[PDB]
């Protein structure tokens, strides 16, 4: 019902109130716009942030500062408020609601600003005005260096007021979806623990795309056989069984901390399992458990064998020794490189579209993911694309992933309901600050790009991503 | 005068007054204090932050909930600003001005706080100010029912301005935007791995600074995020090996300029001690090398064992030997890596003995000295105990010695670099909640260097709930002592 | 305040009504339909144009003049903005506001409507549409006598304004025009040719969008004519070749040193999947091979086979094979055209199976694929189906795939080559009407890239009237939804 009279009586200085004048800006061109409102004096604006809404006008006031050597004319006036102002002749300004200057005043003078008490109740959170003031160069004012400047001073109407009681804004934030910083070449692989060294996109009918590592809520719950550590992912921990002569282990698996693990529960397999058909060496390593004495030879997994049963329990390890490893003790496969000893067929393994063996053949993976796709159409997947190392062999070591492994802990870490299904990420290369591309990330936890064929995503390693808002599922990318 | 009447005649909310009660409370304790102020009213925070003169009082009601089987009577009070409130008998707080409330009264009451009159235009933001206030409970809460931890009373806090209420000051008032809030991360210790070796850690370790002589160079970071040491953000890198061998024609060892993560050519020409990822102490560790073929891509597969206490390996220089369990197959200038997993202990008799940990490797060779040393570390204030991560690497050939304590966890490190906080004092506070039993197991001491400590004597295997979160709370001084556990 | 005296005191009439109602009728039948608004009123429309602030309402108002001995009833309604009327019932006409009225009375009638208001603005430069009219008839009015539809009973509407409407806001006139009114072809499908082959279209097709990859490259452009594809202007441009053929002395072949339309050298680094009127799809076709020597003329020509899924077509490399049924007849660096007459089924042993009119040839070759790809076209408003232009393509040996589904009219592309329009927004309305009639088959949902859909489903051979003609309409949102036939 008031406000205080020093603010009501007398003027102020406005946060917009600056200007540039010289002859060498052209003449007839908008040099300042801003919309007017409550958001133009600042200890009016701080005091009517707690309020939600007006009623009212306002008087304007203008100050101006040149010599007495140039002649320059100048316009203010007042506009419909989507009104385009672009394609405009400064001629024709002066048909709204205005005031002409000279360039050699000393009083302050104030605008006419038509007024319609409109009794409604323009909300603080949108972005609306009715009008936006402008100015323009109306005689382009040579002389014979100098500069003009003016400046906006501001008080609100006589009769203006306000509406309501309101707590301050944004006290209570929902968890505003902090996108790291990073790049893929820091980010590692979501199916083995390898930084990824490129990004690239293509279709998902070539393969069907369902693997069980990297697979997780938006906001935190335990999904696939995808776990926290990275290191964790294909590597095994358990009890080896020796068979009599081959080379083979059979393993009774553990846990990270070798615990007894539980085949009953609601899992596809023990959590690190891989998620793909694959030929490796790598190397199993043992300790005793008496002293310590450690060691590790070169050993090759078969995630496509019939004794590879991480849901059962037992899996099967081809070591360069038959003996070595005792049963029961801390034996560990730690794999190195993925190999092709299998006939002569290029890039033919790892088979990291099919799905492995985890209750055996006898029995499908259970609570298992779901595979995507592109629902949206028109668009391709964000496939990580990766390359394991190999010792002996030429396999198919491109390894597509979908999610970075931290991400998942970062997001955990978040555990963020979303508050739309698409959201709406960049990535920025702070080197241009300019956008290569931008992506449509879904709130089920994967991401699609509008962008044709197969491309190796060539970007600045020094990029970052920068999520911007919740876009409708119903936005097109333009392509690159 | 100046402020609208809907402030004028209500309640508000306490902006932070809110506690409980338990039959576990004892009588004469504190339960809650505040500085009384303008400070306790959300509306009068943001219209009063404009504004700089200041006169008046305040008035406060309360309000609790209560069933009907717990019996207790409650008292609040005024007191003085400097009185010391230690351990006043409850019977003594009747001189106060103060009224009691039954715990079971239903309806709002509201205390009477009478004014000094010795107002004179306080300054508006000075903490050295007029009355606080005081929680207590006058009655032992006998609370005898069958429920368990049953019936734990909530209380609430409202304010009001006084009629006499009034500004008299003007001023533009301030930005004020706002900085981190020094998020950790809430993992388990055996969850998040070792910075110094890319495995997962195995537990918690404490022991005594005068022992080792321990400096690293692989997890040295700021508190807000410039690279420092020989530290570098993925953990794979860490221990590796990258580059292109060329053959020593007779023996299992090759020479190998150093690449990258991601194969780019090592420069020797920057402020570092070593490259990003190599093993910070000496030992001897057997992982296994291998080597794609620029051509095709045939994954190869070798055994190998590097040396870092060797003297050809010289990772700022730009060669390390490697002896696999194979000669030459690893071809000419190829992309060959080495990835490192468990140390064994071949090749020398001693036993628990490999990896040093706490000496420095031959990074320019034997001939000149590791540059660029992110410092060592030591308690400041004394007595207390450093704070390691102790865990268990594999072993295949022999008994090494397969205690690992690193100082940091590399997840932190990530996390900070997209914290990038600026610190408001010295040394941190984080307390271990188990979030079982939302208690605290033990405390740390973290300094703005890079570095923590605790105050427990000898050496402690910290074992810890595994579904254990940890929970960051403030900021200690220099001179804070931390009870043994 | 803003408004002449005159203008509010009195009615004025309206240039869209003034109609009239023959006895002959059926009842619960809607006669005349337009949207309320300032644009009623000339005087009004034109101090619309002339100002931007609209506020207020007006009194719609009816007279009637006819027949007095009918006993026959009309409606005049409300409506919701978006709302079939065509066959639909009178009781929802009598769910809204609405009067009955007899031509007995002699006093003009007068509709009420909702009486709502937004204070700021409405408009006034937009759709900014609200509730449309209702000429419902409610008795079917029979007139009985001795004459056949005698006294044409007349229907005026002359209206005012609410004596609360006025202006607040006046702009510069500018009543220039507005763009490209979005003008189509009024042809029909025979008329109409194909984009993809020089053929006149059959019938237009709809069908579900699983069953083919729908990518061609011919036929493709925007709506405001940048080049797209190999689409190209002429329509006997398409799948004819001309350049000059080199001499496969051993078999019917002849490799083709690429020329243009106009036979000027082709350039192989343009920034194009292929050169203008290669065809974008796998199939086998006999057409006719010609040349005629530069020299004085002359002339020859013999059947050509070509084969766009053949290793030697590589028209972006610049070289093509025509396998004729002569061998040596056609001379070198002259001169040679092939035009296409239709496809063929020489077949791998599979009938129906040529052209594979969804797939790509080799534009570069087998090698690296195509570039500049134009993509394919979805429904993204789904459960809606595309729009195929269903032709058959003749035949010189076999039984091939004759079923031909283009793109685009080809008369449209050009069309729009001359219009140039920017869109409104982004899906516009086209009517395929029966001017037989006046009235509408179907409609369809025409997006701003250059495609088109209609809500419908199944294979469906769309039955037209072949005097039926198209007429573009408005520009509708991308979730509304067309009735299915």
């Amino acid at each position: 019902n008031v406000i205080d009279p020093w603010i009501r009586n007398n003027f102020v200085q406005a946060p917009g109130g600056e200007f540039t004048v010289s002859p060498r800006n052209a003449p007839g061109e908008i040099l300042w716009s801003a919309p007017l409102g409550p958001d133009l004096n600042p200890y009016l604006s701080h005091l009517a942030r707690m309020y939600n809404g007006y009623a009212g006008g306002f008087e304007v006031q203008v100050i101006l500062a040149g010599n007495a050597f140039t002649a320059g004319k100048i316009i203010f006036a007042a506009v419909p408020p989507n009104f385009p102002t672009e394609g405009l002749s400064p001629s024709q300004v002066t048909m709204f609601p205005h005031i002409i200057v000279d360039v050699r005043q000393l009083e302050p003078v104030l605008i006419p600003l038509p007024d319609v008490r409109n009794n409604f109740y323009h909300y603080n959170q949108s972005n609306d005005s009715t009008i936006k003031l402008i100015a323009m160069l109306y005689t382009p004012l040579r002389a014979n260096v100098f500069t003009v400047s003016c400046r906006v001073l501001t008080r609100p109407s006589p009769d203006f007021d306000f509406i309501f009681l309101v707590p301050p804004t944004v006290e209570s934030r929902t968890k505003p979806f902090t996108v790291p910083i990073l790049t893929v070449e820091e980010m590692t692989n979501s199916r083995f623990p390898i930084p990824l060294e490129k990004l690239f996109t293509g279709p998902s009918g070539a393969f069907v795309v369902q693997p069980q590592n990297g697979r997780c809520t938006t906001d935190g719950v335990l999904l696939g056989t995808t776990q926290l550590s990275p290191v964790n992912i294909c590597t095994f921990r358990g009890d080896v069984t020796h068979i009599a002569g081959s080379r083979n282990y059979t393993m009774n698996l553990a846990s990270l901390n070798w615990n007894n693990y539980d085949p009953t529960e609601e899992i596809p397999a023990p959590l690190g399992t891989p998620d793909f058909v694959g030929k490796i060496q790598g190397v199993l390593t043992q300790t005793t458990k008496g002293d310590g004495s450690t060691r590790g030879h070169k050993a090759t997994v078969y995630t496509g064998s019939a004794p590879f049963t991480p849901k059962l329990g037992s899996v099967q390890f081809s070591t360069d020794t038959e003996n070595d490893f005792e049963t029961h003790q801390n034996t560990k496969f730690t794999p190195v490189g993925v190999i092709q000893d299998g006939s002569t067929t290029h890039r033919n393994e790892p088979q990291q579209w099919v799905l492995p063996s985890y209750s055996g053949r006898n029995v499908h993976n259970v609570h298992l993911a779901p595979a995507v796709a592109p629902t949206f159409p028109g668009e391709q997947l964000l496939f990580f694309r990766s390359t394991m190392p190999g010792c002996s062999g030429y396999p198919n070591m491109d390894l597509d992933c979908l999610l970075p492994q931290e991400w998942v802990q970062h997001f955990y870490q978040e555990a963020a309901p979303a508050q739309s299904d698409v959201a709406l990420l960049r990535f920025v290369n702070p080197d241009t600050g300019r956008v290569l591309f931008e992506c449509k990330l879904h709130k089920s936890g994967y991401v699609t790009v509008a962008h044709t064929g197969q491309h190796d995503l060539v970007i600045p390693p020094n990029g970052y991503f920068r999520f911007d808002s919740w876009v409708n599922q119903f936005y097109t990318l333009a392509p690159m």
